[PDB]
């Protein structure tokens, strides 16, 4: 896994492309009245037992690469996604690999409403990979617990796909959820 | 933890009990219309970031078990579970610890018919804890894919809370899911 540019990545002979796209909307909601979830962020359960980002393979000489996530974001979120725009705007990075099957990976980050990340999760039952390469949807607890290895450090130690887990950690700095030395943190405690 | 009796359990003083619970249905389903998903298992993300079943703590001295894993299930699975009645025939075992902190957890299994945990995860949305105590109901893959790890094995991987994770073996085991050797072969394949 390492870092390349869209503009170069799309210029590479042969390789397999692969999108995946971060949902979240802000969050007045508290857990025991007590704790902020700040944020909803989406992943999922995929049929392989792993975690995951909703997505997939970009049929390279379809359509752009954002057609092919959208297409992606409705076989496996549903039918509310034919109305989520997720545009050129809504792209952040890629990486290359050769680890299993030499490949590229580009993550996307789209702010919704609350309202609508809601729908989402409410459609969800309906959409074709439902029960099938979706195992449901679930929201990553941002916050750390009074033993402060529950919440997100405990998230961090469930089995992640391909480098989501890298991703999800990109989208946490990158949206002003933790600092580094946080991430760190929760790291170290995940860790051990 | 340790086995424990139902009986013997509740003639404990100063114990904290709690009840779990897996529903599950059979399913004519085939991923990639070639893999049989064979039976439904729901299992959640809890709060704590951890895979958990649903059920909670049950204060024996105003409420029965079963009273309160039925309550616990409304507020954590929604409005469906009150068509839902986990009984005493539901119930299958008990273990025992003193430390951390004195717990005795009772684990329950049911049968539904496949409309009933479609319509349990639609519902679910709606459930108080939604969102919060309960951050989204999953499946458990019951296959293993061709890498000999995708499936069962890899979700084996994922992080457990208490003996959740021998609870599920338990019922893999005594629904006759898998056979002992092919329990221990997909648990190799996890470590
Ligand atoms: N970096 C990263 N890679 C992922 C993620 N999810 C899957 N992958 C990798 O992307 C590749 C395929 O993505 P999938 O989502 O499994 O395929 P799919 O698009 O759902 O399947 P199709 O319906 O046929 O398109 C695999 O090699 C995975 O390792 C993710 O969230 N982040
Ligand atoms: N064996 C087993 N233990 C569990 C499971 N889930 C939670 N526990 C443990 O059982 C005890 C209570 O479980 P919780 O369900 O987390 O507590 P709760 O009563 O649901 O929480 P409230 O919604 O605030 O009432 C805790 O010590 C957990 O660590 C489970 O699925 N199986
Ligand atoms: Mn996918
Ligand atoms: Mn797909
Ligand atoms: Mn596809
Ligand atoms: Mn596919
Ligand atoms: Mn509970
Ligand atoms: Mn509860
Ligand atoms: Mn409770
Ligand atoms: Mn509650």
């Amino acid at each position: 896994p390492r870092n390349i540019s869209r503009e170069e990545s799309l210029q590479l002979e042969g390789y397999k492309h692969a999108c995946h796209a971060l949902l979240h909307a802000p969050s007045q909601a508290k857990l025991f009245d007590r704790v902020p979830i700040r944020r909803v962020l989406l992943m999922m359960m995929r049929f392989d037992g792993r975690l995951g980002f909703p997505g997939g393979f970009v049929d390279t000489r379809d359509i752009s690469l954002e057609e092919g996530l959208k297409r992606e974001l409705e076989e496996e979120l549903g039918p509310a996604l034919a109305t989520v725009e997720v545009t050129e705007d809504d792209y952040r990075s890629s990486q290359v690999r050769e680890h299993p099957q030499k490949c590229v990976t580009h993550f996307y980050i789209k702010e919704l409403k609350l309202e609508e990340i809601e729908r989402i999760e409410a459609e969800a039952v309906n959409a074709k990979d439902h029960g099938l390469e979706v195992m449901g949807l679930i929201r990553v607890p941002l916050y750390t617990l009074r033993d402060r290895v529950g919440g997100l450090p405990a998230f961090l130690c469930n089995n992640f796909i391909g480098n989501s887990k890298s991703q999800l950690l990109y989208a946490l700095r990158s949206l002003k959820l933790l600092r580094e030395d946080q991430i760190q943190e929760v790291l170290k405690a995940s860790h051990r």
